[PDB]
């Protein structure tokens, strides 16, 4: 670690500071009829999209970290008890699994933002050499650490911006 | 500039990137009639959010750069010909100004490529002293290049992922 290590993790946690922003939000006065519409029956909810982020954003982060995910951690699986595997992330959803998660608007919001807390413990010592270490040969080319991050910002905020536009036509 | 700059450069660079990618998956294909789709009379098209997309990437990098937008500089303004006043940026449109923004798949991917190669010139040299300067004085806390750089990527990525998500069901 260097001092000179300051500015990509200023860019990190502001980036990742952005996403909880949205979701605090997304979920302000977010009632269950809101949470669960679709526009077509195939298409995603506000609801899924803020718990397939969380999830995401757990276990890629909690991956590059080398730490368990907070979703089965502090048992935040069970508080939501949705009916799907304990693992399941939304990776693997079909179009009928949306339905499937439903959960108050508190509970999107904090398991987010115990997310939040993990990253920031994460992002917060980056160095120069975590950042071009690589996490994933299987994929040409090799994913770093710094591609990653990047991966999973996009990601999230692509799936909190179409959230932000249901919320706007639900 | 020190050879530790190269760090947040990389970030930069990959973030933006995801954008372009973003972009390219968007146009493909992409139809006049998908273009202008709008799933409720007052949504957002995609045509709309890749042209505003890029309209906002190039007027607030072109200002933190220092530089002028390539709407202008290269004529792209000209070459869509929309009946709009030349400065819009899509900031200011009222819902029926939605259906103004009308152009060819490949000119909304050719301007937004010339806006990318726009910002990568900027990033290309960022330095710690760059990230921490001041361009906005008017809000609070005052924005520095660093975090406004974020909240570019972060609108456009929800614009773009609110574009993927109608592509979808368009
Ligand atoms: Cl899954
Ligand atoms: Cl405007």
């Amino acid at each position: 670690p260097a001092s000179t290590d300051a500015a990509a993790q200023e860019l990190l946690r502001d980036a990742f500071t952005r996403l909880i922003e949205h979701v605090d939000e997304l979920t302000d006065g977010l009632t269950d009829q809101l949470a669960c519409y679709r526009p077509t029956p195939s298409a995603n909810s506000i609801a899924w999209l803020l718990w397939h982020s969380a999830r995401v954003q757990d276990i890629q982060v909690a991956h590059v970290a080398g730490v368990e995910e907070v979703w089965t951690r502090d048992g935040w699986v069970d508080r939501f008890g949705l009916d799907l595997p304990r693992h399941d992330t939304g990776y693997g959803h079909r179009p009928e699994d949306v339905a499937k998660v439903r959960a108050p608007a508190d509970l999107l919001s904090g398991y987010y933002h115990a997310v939040h807390k993990l990253t920031l413990e994460y992002i917060a010592g980056m160095t120069a050499d975590e950042l071009s270490r690589v996490v994933d040969t299987s994929w040409n080319p090799p994913v770093t650490v710094s591609a990653r991050l990047v991966s999973i910002v996009d990601d999230c905020a692509q799936h909190l911006g179409q959230a932000a536009y249901l919320r706007g036509i639900a």
